[PDB]
């Protein structure tokens, strides 16, 4: 079947003669100073989430969303506070059935045969339900399941739980995806290309993703930025995805990396943004801060901290130290793990992608005894709680385009990066910052980061208990919380 | 060849130093002791470790602060005990724009071929009015082709270490290469290796005299930055199924369509994309369904105004904007009124290029009135599916010069004798003079950009000359009330100036724009204009 709904107030909320036909779309508001006060009681009035939630949940079951609701036209000033609260429902249903554009408003019969017409469907399988009830009288009529909403929900959920099944009640953040999406394809270099996506209007945030992902990752806090009031350019790693992936090592030095990454700003014709980085992403994302702050108004890191390489210490040694760095070195040799990864992806992201309370992980350390960091994972992962078979095969078509090479690149310029870093070896970073750090990541644990300040003076900090590697993927609705906290505030 | 500027005191203005000066001013101080530090010769200290790029600014607040109370009382002249140089030089630099005439000069030169670079003394900013410095770097970013900071590869003017690396860099010789620098003292080196040197003393002008001469003469008002077109971004939504739209963004919120026009691409506004992104929004120039690399199917329903806007929402929710700044010309301006009359909610501003507001008499079939303008006949000749398509399409590269052409320009279209001779390059020479408003690869591309879409779907826009009328009638009883820009153009041949007088009928306030010596070509005929007023327009209203 399908399921309808109105917003009236029961997909919005708190509720609500030239005023009886402006709703047919004859008039619009300003033009209608008869019968003012409430340019702002339509702004006082957001999304109804458990109700909102209610639909994605339906449609993600198989039924086709909708509003029929008697609207309006507001050429108001707390006009935008309808656009945006609306171009927010927009991607969650699929049929936009308005008063004030089909002419014909509720309660007349219209409207109904009308919706019926303009779907196809039944009056028994398409459900319906105002905050009304005057208005489902009709649909209870031609033969439609009914339902009022005089709460805030109760049957709403419940009797309409009836449906085919039920929904929860501490939901995640709503997904986004994957081609309902805008696709920009800045072009830096001569044969590098950035792939990116973008959502929401200005100012700019950079979601820099880290290894081995894509920008689909923060699938969960694009919208929620967006939303957030800002304007999201969830990037494909250089290397990664969509965008350009040379087999070159240098390639993907740290200072090229970021060099680049300006450069984007540059072409796009952004002077500034907010780059938030995790994972390799997050070391990029803070030598952005240190070498070009100017472009950077703020940073947030992902697990990872601000690591800076000491000049008497050869990098390379450091890596070979910390037991649980050892993958890491296993990566150094060329087309090897490759090789392994490469061999069968439906694995491999398994595999990595695992929680905080997951088994069958990765070998960080044992990965050069064991020559393989997968030789202790299964030979058929168990699907990881925290990801779908679909967000799996994403992850591998996306994939399939660059083979692993490059994003393994990224380790592989260990001596260069250092290098390079041990400039900003008498500077220190002032632009606003955020680390957030994840209770249980293996490597990348919290405790790297207790020096950070000495670097970073008003280092905002984040901490987020029971997490994997996977930040954004395990603990997102937090995740969103605290970045959007963030952005708020500073 | 090549030639380089620094950006201070040539590019950016006013200098940062005479801000030194007038604080040596501001206090006892005397000649030199504060700007000194910028200003040496021989670089030593807390600046030197700026310059150098070893420290950022703000660390170098404490430090230069505490460097200037050594030879402050300590070492002849007196210097302030609750003293500063922070927000005095964070200041003088936020206070500092583009030397308009130099980057004119630099783009010149590009053009004309050589290599253009800017080699300055920079310095990491984490500072407030970080962002200032930001969008001049961002801008001025295109126009040289390299980049040497001395916050960057780690030398400093005059420390023969850089020349000596930007020679290297290009690969020229102390000769093939010229500079200029406010300073002289840092002109000494390179009038040593061999380079030619322009002490960039006053606003310029004087610069560019002694300098005119070296490579050739400069215009005295240029044609405005052109955005152009490998190196911006290429946005790609998809709102229906088999419909994608294509267009290009740049620069920062908020959000502003640009919707071209019959025959032409989002390569139109090529000179207002970047001022408009100068002038401070994300522009988001779409190639209208049926151009260019957007979907542009045969079916002609497909084109039907009712639907054009619709999908043009569908645009916003799909890139998740709840509302922009519609701008259209030609046909677009069409849609982009309808557009404010439809949809009201998700359009701020509203802005029409040539086009007035022409809504349907209910009364009056709307073929009947396309049948009576005497100039609306090339527009009958369309109806006709195939045709028209037929007649453009057989040489594109006639066609365009053909279309577009000025005010002062022979060979136009064949607006209203069409039907008749059967065409509308029936008379337009077979081999077109190309209009001094265009560049051949102007051409080209727009060739190119159709070879893709033929034209049967930029057509079928007139093609539901009915249905839109249809439609239309009902925004019969509604009034526009967010913000109107009508500007036309004196001399539009079809969609004269005269025909939008009685839009303030409709649309009270509507804010007026006139261009004299204007073509129905408004953007590329008259830019320099159009920007002023469009910008103008976002400014105030
Ligand atoms: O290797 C990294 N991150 C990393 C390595 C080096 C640096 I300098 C910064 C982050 N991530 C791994 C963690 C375990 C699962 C696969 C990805
Ligand atoms: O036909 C239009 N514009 C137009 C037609 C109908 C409407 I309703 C609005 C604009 N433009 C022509 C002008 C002459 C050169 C080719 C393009």
């Amino acid at each position: 079947r399908v399921a309808a709904f109105d917003l009236d107030g029961v997909l919005a909320l708190p509720s609500i003669g030239p005023t009886e036909q402006l709703m047919k779309g004859k008039i619009t508001f300003s033009q209608w100073v008869p019968l003012q006060i409430f340019s702002q009681a339509m702004a006082a009035r957001s999304i109804n989430r458990p109700m909102l939630q209610a639909a994605i949940a339906l449609k993600k079951k198989g039924f086709t969303t909708c509003i029929v609701t008697n609207n309006w036209l507001d050429d108001g000033d707390k006009r935008d506070s309808l656009a945006q609260m609306m171009c927010e429902l927009s991607q969650h249903f699929d049929f936009l059935i308005e008063s004030c554009q089909v002419g014909m408003i509720k309660p007349e019969p219209q409207i109904y045969n009308f919706l019926l017409d303009t779907l196809k469907a039944k009056p028994n399988e398409v459900v319906f339900l105002d905050d009304f009830g005057s208005n489902l009288k009709p649909a209870r009529d031609m033969g439609m399941v009914t339902i009022l909403v005089h709460n805030t929900a109760s049957a709403l959920r419940e009797l309409e739980k009836v449906t085919g099944t039920q929904f929860p009640e501490a939901p995640l953040p709503v997904p986004c995806n994957p081609n309902d999406v805008s696709h920009g394809y800045v072009t830096v270099k001569p044969g590098i290309r950035l792939h990116f996506v973008e959502m929401g209007s200005g100012p700019a945030l950079c979601l820099c993703h880290g290894f081995p992902e894509s920008w689909f990752s923060w699938r969960y806090q694009i919208p929620a930025l967006a939303q957030a009031g800002f304007r999201v350019l969830a990037i494909d790693m250089k290397g990664y995805g969509d965008s350009s992936s040379p087999p070159e090592i240098e390639e993907y030095a740290m200072e090229l990396l970021c060099k680049e990454m300006v450069t984007f700003l540059d072409k796009l014709g952004i002077p500034q943004a907010v780059f938030i980085g995790h994972d390799w992403a997050g070391v990029m994302v803070w030598n952005m801060a240190l070498f070009y702050p100017e472009r950077v108004r703020a940073v947030a890191s992902l697990n990872t901290p601000f690591m800076p390489p000491d000049p008497d210490v050869s990098p390379m040694k450091v890596i070979r130290s910390i037991p649980v760095f050892n993958y890491q070195l296993y990566f150094q040799e060329p087309g090897v793990a490759e090789a392994e990864l490469e061999k069968n992806m439906s694995r491999t992201f398994k595999s990595f992608f695992r929680a905080s309370d997951e088994t069958g992980f990765i070998a960080v350390h044992k990965a050069t005894e064991i020559g393989g960091i997968l030789v202790n994972t299964p030979e058929d992962p168990n699907l990881s709680k925290i990801t779908t078979e679909e967000e799996i095969e994403f992850y591998i078509q996306q994939f399939k385009k660059t083979g692993f090479r490059g994003p393994l690149n990224w380790y592989r310029n260990t001596e260069r990066n250092w290098k390079w870093s041990c400039k900003g070896l008498g500077r220190k970073i002032l632009v606003p910052a955020l680390m957030v750090t994840a209770e249980k990541d293996i490597v990348l644990r919290p405790e790297m980061s207790k020096n950070m300040e000495k670097w970073i003076p008003f280092l905002k900090r984040g901490h987020i208990e029971d997490c994997g590697h996977w930040t954004q993927i395990e603990k997102p609705t937090e995740v969103n919380q605290i970045l959007i906290k963030w952005l708020q505030t500073e």
